[PDB]
């Protein structure tokens, strides 16, 4: 297909390896690009930690409002938000906003430790039909993308199938779903990644990704005018280990796609 050839071109250009899945919710057609290749996943799995978390609050109807503790011991690499609350209690909600809208760290190891370790998030994919997803470890180790190694990774059809589901589709309660697309509506990391290669006037609610080998990794739900959603998830790694992040490779990726609508 034409779009493969340029999708192709594209990962030839760049130097290093380029995964893609769109999902095209008016056929439910498929574009895939190294679609069942493993890929570290870095900060795009943030939105399966709080999915975790929102399943859970069907049942523990004010789960969301439970405060937990910020403590200096609990801040890793990057804690823009929690930061702002050491020594005092964030909410279950105000930890998952944090983990997906600005990448918080610290937010992800919380949701993770509420579900019960890395072992309870991906229980939770095996749980809506994804046995692809495997998270093994925690904030910020979860982010090494060594060459290979299948700790900690998704492929494209796979994540772009689960994310399907749990904004469009029925994965999770009325409410919940409402509250995640909301959430991904506001992210805040996401200008110059797939956002930046798609027309201005489409909505679109995304999380990003990044990691060692230049690892630079973004997941969107798009909803143009006049036209059914769409699901993109653009995953690319580098050969080597200090690479340089390549946010330009996913908008571009995005272009080409959304060319050919």
């Amino acid at each position: 297909s034409a779009v493969q050839q340029k999708l192709a071109a594209l990962e030839k250009s760049s130097g290093g390896r380029l995964g893609v899945a769109l999902i095209d919710t008016a056929d439910n057609t498929q574009v895939l690009y190294r679609g069942d290749e493993r890929f570290p996943m870095c900060s795009t799995s943030k939105v399966m930690a709080a999915a975790a978390v929102l399943k859970q609050s069907e049942t523990q109807k004010q789960l969301l409002n439970q405060p937990v503790e910020i403590k200096p011991a609990d801040l890793v690499n990057y804690n823009p938000i929690a930061e702002k609350h050491v020594n005092g209690t964030m909410t279950l909600a105000e930890l998952s906003a944090a983990a997906l809208q600005y990448s918080d760290n610290t937010a992800m190891n919380k949701l993770i430790a509420q579900l019960g370790g890395p072992g309870g998030v991906t229980a939770f994919a095996r749980a809506i039909g994804d046995e692809t997803f495997r998270l093994d470890r925690t904030e910020p180790t979860l982010n090494t993308a060594i060459p290979g190694d299948p700790r900690d990774t998704t492929t494209p059809r796979a994540m772009a199938q689960t994310l399907r589901q749990l904004t469009l589709g029925h994965a999770l309660g009325e409410t919940q779903r409402a509250q995640l697309v909301t959430w991904l509506k506001g992210n805040t990391t996401g200008a110059a990644s797939i956002r930046a290669g798609l027309p201005t006037s489409w909505t679109v609610g995304d999380k990003t990704g990044s990691g060692d080998y230049g690892t630079t990794n973004d997941i969107a739900v798009i909803w143009p005018q006049g036209r059914a959603p769409l699901v993109l998830v653009t995953y690319f790694t580098q050969p080597q280990q200090n690479a340089e992040s390549r946010r330009d490779v996913l908008a571009s990726a995005a272009r080409i796609i959304a060319e050919g609508l």
